């Protein structure tokens, strides 16, 4: 996240860090104690068996007893287009179930079909690239943004930080966009580089995959 | 295919070669003019943007005008388990429609839940390794096989050649197992090495996926 603020320890206990080796590479969201949601692009040309799903994290540079670490057990994708990133979402079943506590909870989703209108105020987050002058985030960051329709496919929910150069960056893909309490997006792509000021960030539209997601976790 | 024979040219017009910048790495089956299915594990650690879906092929070491080449436009997976290969199936939308002809035809499928019993006679095929002497096949190969239920998961359709060392090998994964003219299987995995004479070859049970497949191909 370029130009955001550190988050209050465990303010978003549904937030998940996906790692390979000992390093973060994408975010995800806990939607059922044995299930996460992320961007399809995130798992596309990696060794999924090696992927560690870390729950309950806050500052990746430190040891954290609050963490619950899982592995991937099943993968579901519905029409992901590798060429243009249409339908950039994947549901990952875990090898076990999270212990729901203060630090780990299931986020809630929007009703199938629920469409977002230019103007709504959401919150983006991730441990992604602070920009390019210093690498990845140690502490989870958050960013107020606004839903926008200009320069956005009808197949995406997009955001924009009005007035300055700020937005999601490498390492935030797969992270959730929270609007009035529900996951309305998963971070998918940016244009003109990160935090361009010219183009809105693009998030896969969660509300469009609702019944599908449900036919899987319920 | 270890211990099989050359198939007759364009004997199996639904037979597909998945290639990465000219290099065959797995087979597939044309199930609609614009959809193939193959094994999920086949596209797991490759850049799918670079994958070419090659239709109407016979001899891979030859220039072949009968061929039609498409790219992947969309991806669908339904509970693929990367750790044990359960649900080893992927449906791939193509970036266009194949021209139906002598050398290219949609295959037929079995109806949902149509299981096979010990002893049914099938035919496996593909462009994989010839055995461990001689490399990957040039000309498409075929092999008479028999369905078996011992040393097989309930969630797999499995085959075994009796009385000799023969079976599928690297390069055959994702290829169709034809039984009584319907595609009942997608080549998935082997045990004890290729053509052990000890363990049966395992194929994803297409029939258990027919309803999901129709819903994508509709
Ligand atoms: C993920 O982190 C996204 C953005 C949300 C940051 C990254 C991913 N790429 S990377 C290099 O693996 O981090 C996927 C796309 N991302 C981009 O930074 C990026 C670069 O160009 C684009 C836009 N493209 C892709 C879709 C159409 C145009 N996004
Ligand atoms: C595909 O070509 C299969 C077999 C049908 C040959 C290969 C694939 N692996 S690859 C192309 O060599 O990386 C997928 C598994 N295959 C095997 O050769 C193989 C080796 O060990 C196994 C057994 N595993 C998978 C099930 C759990 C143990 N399969
Ligand atoms: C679920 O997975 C946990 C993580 O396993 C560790 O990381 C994975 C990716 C593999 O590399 C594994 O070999 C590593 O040890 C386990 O530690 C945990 O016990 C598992 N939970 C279960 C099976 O109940
Ligand atoms: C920045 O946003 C903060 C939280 O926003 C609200 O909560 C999140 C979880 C979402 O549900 C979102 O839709 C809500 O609006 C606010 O507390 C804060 O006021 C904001 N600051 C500014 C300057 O806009
Ligand atoms: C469908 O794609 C065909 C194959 O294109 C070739 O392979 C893909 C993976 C890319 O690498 C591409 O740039 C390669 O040349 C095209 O040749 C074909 O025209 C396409 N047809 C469409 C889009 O209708
Ligand atoms: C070898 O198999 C040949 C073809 O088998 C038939 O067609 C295939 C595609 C499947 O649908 C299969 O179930 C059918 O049996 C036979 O014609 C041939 O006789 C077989 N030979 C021996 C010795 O088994």
């Amino acid at each position: 996240i370029v130009g955001g603020r550190r988050a209050r320890p465990h303010a978003w206990p549904f937030m998940v860090s996906l790692q390979l080796r000992g390093g973060h590479f994408c975010g995800a969201t806990l939607i059922a104690p044995n299930f996460v949601m992320s961007a399809a692009h995130c798992v596309a040309n990696v060794n999924v068996r090696a992927v560690r799903v870390v729950l309950g994290a806050h500052n990746l540079s430190r040891r954290e007893p609050t963490r619950q670490v899982f592995a991937v057990q099943r993968i579901f994708e519905n029409g992901y287009d590798p060429v243009n990133l249409l339908n950039d979402i994947v549901i990952l079943q875990l090898n076990g179930s999270a212990t729901i506590n203060a630090n780990v909870q299931v986020a809630q989703l929007p009703a199938q079909g629920r469409r977002l209108g230019n103007g709504v105020q959401c919150l983006a987050m991730g441990w992604g690239l602070l920009g390019r002058n210093r690498g990845i985030a140690s502490v989870l960051q958050e960013l107020n943004v606004t839903v926008v329709t200009s320069l956005c496919r009808r197949s995406n929910v997009c955001t924009l930080v009005r007035g300055r150069q700020a937005g999601v960056c490498f390492g935030d893909s797969g992270s959730p966009l929270v609007c009035n309490g529900l996951i309305h997006g998963i971070a998918s792509f940016v244009r003109g580089g990160c935090a361009s000021g010219l183009y809105p960030d693009a998030f896969a539209p969660v509300a469009q995959f609702v019944n599908w997601i449900d036919s899987i976790i319920q």
